[PDB]
RNA sequence: CUGAUAACUUACAGGACGCUUUGGCUUCAUUGCUUUUCAGGUGAACUGCCGAGUAGGUAG
């Protein structure tokens, strides 16, 4: 197992989220940020605490009232704007059927068999309804939904032949899973992701457009550059009409529409689907190779999971919930080679 | 204690204080300032922002947002101090509720403390704040020089028992929110000096400005209007005045810092006495000398908090 | 107070004739940088007059 050259190409390909300001004239301009320098006070722990005593008289009372400057990128909604409009395009494809490189046709046919068995027995509706719920509730705006009056999402699917799928105010209406399952906006766009994951050479391109009603001079929070190492908080930016504008990133909004993993030892909230179920806030990673629930301890028993998908009936504790994680990692994956 | 990764996110999100000049015709124009650059014979830029002649009055507009981002820490690192702080917050909420901090945070929003020096040589200034979510009219205030002065003047019938709740139910309830749209009308005299916020100039009086309708207007800061409504701290050894709720309690105009770790009242001697302050809030009775005064500061600093690392 | 004391190496010069380096080529899988911020004109360079004046001059 793990045959020294095993790679997968991803199945969900998002794009950058371009911010626009729409005025009461119903005309659009690119949202522009600026780099302002501000005077903070010395509030860091280890400017007046070595470990963990008290320092010499270099941290005196007169020397802790010396305001330290930062130069940070500030972006806000301009005065007299109607609302903010955020646009990106996501594409669901069928690149999880066959591995990209396999090296040995004993584990290749195993993985193609395993995906076909998962397709037939417990279908794509679970992962489709989870992946599409993170697009249609404005999860890819990350923090711009906190302290916003109301935000609406209009998405244009393809191939489509009808009206634009529109989810109105997504705080009162579309809270839980059952709110999403109404007539013209669920039955027909969950199918076309099932027929884009299960059908060979399948494709489903959605163009998503969200309208944010923020308060007066409200702070807009885009994605920041890494700064391979004064200037902390430098925003990622691209040029629209000869004006630089903040972008929110391509890879950040892939890590938004793929926060679905709540199948991990206990359960609290969805994590980003990794191998070692890493949590960002609580810096400790769950699904560690000790507990034996990581992707590599699961995939080593892939040939076991076919024996359970023979006939009636597969139990929904560590067969369905672990295969969900297996398929959720094949959709993202590359590469398991070692 | 201090587990090498303990950051919080701010609860109170203020916005830029946009100036507008209103005329006798009842139309609003952006306020404009000139820049006198000196050109010595063979850059020194000095700005002046005065109210123009024949103007009826001035209008200052900003939007403040009370959120519920003080319950859970942003990055905790260890799950031993996590339940400590969360327990300490809910015990504080249970024993001595958010009414006091809510009042202290709303009093210096509803009396024009965020204008800083525009209240100086001002006849009258009226504040109209629109809260959200709300079901009625605009909560409007009268002349704030004679009417609203002490705590008891603010505690009138239809304008205090309804907007302290929605701040109390913001800090308590998970993903709780309260967005106040504040508009203040300054009745300044003929050619009165308006004092906005100035830029750093790392090395004389260049103003901080943004573009409205294609012309530059002064702004009165984004952080100069959050550092005004968070002038609460008067729980430091003796008592003089409301300070900025900092870690080491730094006074700005006077250069020294009261509440300094030699005294042992800063937000590191108090944060490391958490295990004590869960024991004290168990049963009757908590004294208002060195417990409630410390817990108030602890929570006042947890609202501003980030980032506590060492 | 020196292997001490003393010391002219110099004239002249033609490297030239000739030259094909060439054939072929897939770098490609996966990706959250984020948390928090006061730059500070003490009152102070005024009030008039002439001028059609966002021009230009003037007294105190």
């Amino acid at each position: 197992k793990l045959p020294t050259n095993l790679a997968y190409e991803r199945s969900i390909d998002p794009s950058d989220v371009c911010f626009f300001v729409v005025w009461p004239d119903d005309r659009k301009t690119p949202l522009t940020y600026n780099s302002r320098t501000l005077l903070g006070q010395m509030e860091a722990k280890s400017l007046a605490y070595d470990v963990s005593g008290q320092p010499i008289k270099s941290a005196t009372a007169e020397a802790l009232a010396q305001g330290n400057p930062h130069q940070v990128d500030f972006c806000h909604v301009p005065y007299g704007a109607s609302h903010i409009e955020c646009s990106f395009s996501v594409s669901f494809s069928s690149e999880l059927r066959q591995p990209y490189k396999c090296n040995s046709s004993k584990v290749k046919q195993t993985l193609v068999q395993l995906v076909e068995l998962y397709e037939t027995k417990i279908g794509w509706t679970e992962l489709a309804t989870r992946y599409l719920m993170n697009i249609c509730n404005g999860k890819w705006l990350w923090k711009n939904t906190r302290k916003a009056y109301c935000w609406n999402i209009v998405l244009t699917p393809w191939p489509w032949n009808g009206e634009k799928v529109g989810f109105e105010d997504i705080r009162t209406n579309y809270t839980s899973r059952q709110d999403f399952k109404n007539n013209k906006n669920w039955s027909a766009i969950v199918e076309m992701i099932k027929t884009a994951f299960s059908s060979t050479d399948g494709l489903a391109i959605f163009e998503v457009r969200a309208t944010l009603h923020l308060p007066t001079n409200a702070m807009v929070r885009p994605s920041q550059v890494f700064t391979e190492k004064q200037n902390s908080r430098v925003f990622q930016s691209t040029t629209i009409d000869g004006e630089r504008s903040p972008i929110l990133g391509a890879f950040k909004t892939g890590a938004a529409i793929a926060t679905i993993d709540d199948w991990y030892p206990e359960a609290t909230e969805p994590l980003r689907v990794g191998r070692f179920g890493v949590h960002r806030e609580d810096v400790t990673c769950y699904r560690h190779p000790s507990t034996g629930k990581d992707f590599f301890s699961i995939l080593q028993q892939a040939e076991h999971y076919i024996e359970v998908l023979s006939a009636n009936k597969t139990p929904a504790q560590e067969t369905i919930n672990d295969m969900h994680f297996l398929m959720a990692n094949l959709i993202k994956g590359g590469m398991f080679q070692h």
